[PDB]
């Protein structure tokens, strides 16, 4: 896998962003995580997860997207990636805070699954947010 540059257009919620990627606006969805819903007919921690992702990616110097080994988009046309803000993966950061659960684990896009599950296990042991 490799990291590619991208530019934040707008953070939508905890796990969905609008991104300029190779000069075209796209919606991206974070791989392997699910932040609580705030859109579809508002789940506890959804507003917190949205604020965490917004802050983390808006305040970044450099944003990168890293596709996994399989599909690069979902059925809604969204890019599927690990997204990094100054080198720190947002998908892991949310999980480590108990603001996302590991979810939507679709092979072969599971390269960072064990890494994320280890962060989730710590967030659970620490009783953080969703796990409180
Ligand atoms: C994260 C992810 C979500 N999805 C789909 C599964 C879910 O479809 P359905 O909506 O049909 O259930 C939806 C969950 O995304 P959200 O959590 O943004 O709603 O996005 C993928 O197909 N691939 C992925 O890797
Ligand atoms: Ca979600």
């Amino acid at each position: 896998l490799h990291k590619e540059p991208a530019t934040l257009i707008k953070a939508i919620d905890g796990d969905t962003l609008k991104v300029m990627y190779k000069g075209q606006p796209m919606t991206f969805r974070l791989l392997l995580v699910d932040t609580p819903e705030t859109k579809h007919p508002v789940e506890k921690y959804g507003p917190e997860a949205s604020a965490f992702t917004k802050k983390m990616i808006e305040n970044a110097k450099k944003v990168e997207v890293e596709f996994d080994k399989g599909q690069r988009t979902d059925k809604y046309g969204r890019g599927l990636a690990y997204i990094y803000a100054d080198g720190k993966m947002v998908n892991e950061a949310l999980v480590r805070q108990g603001l996302a659960k590991v979810a939507y684990v679709y092979k072969p896009n599971n390269t960072h699954e064990q890494h994320l599950r280890k962060s989730e296990a710590q967030a659970k042991k620490e009783k953080l947010n969703i796990w409180s």
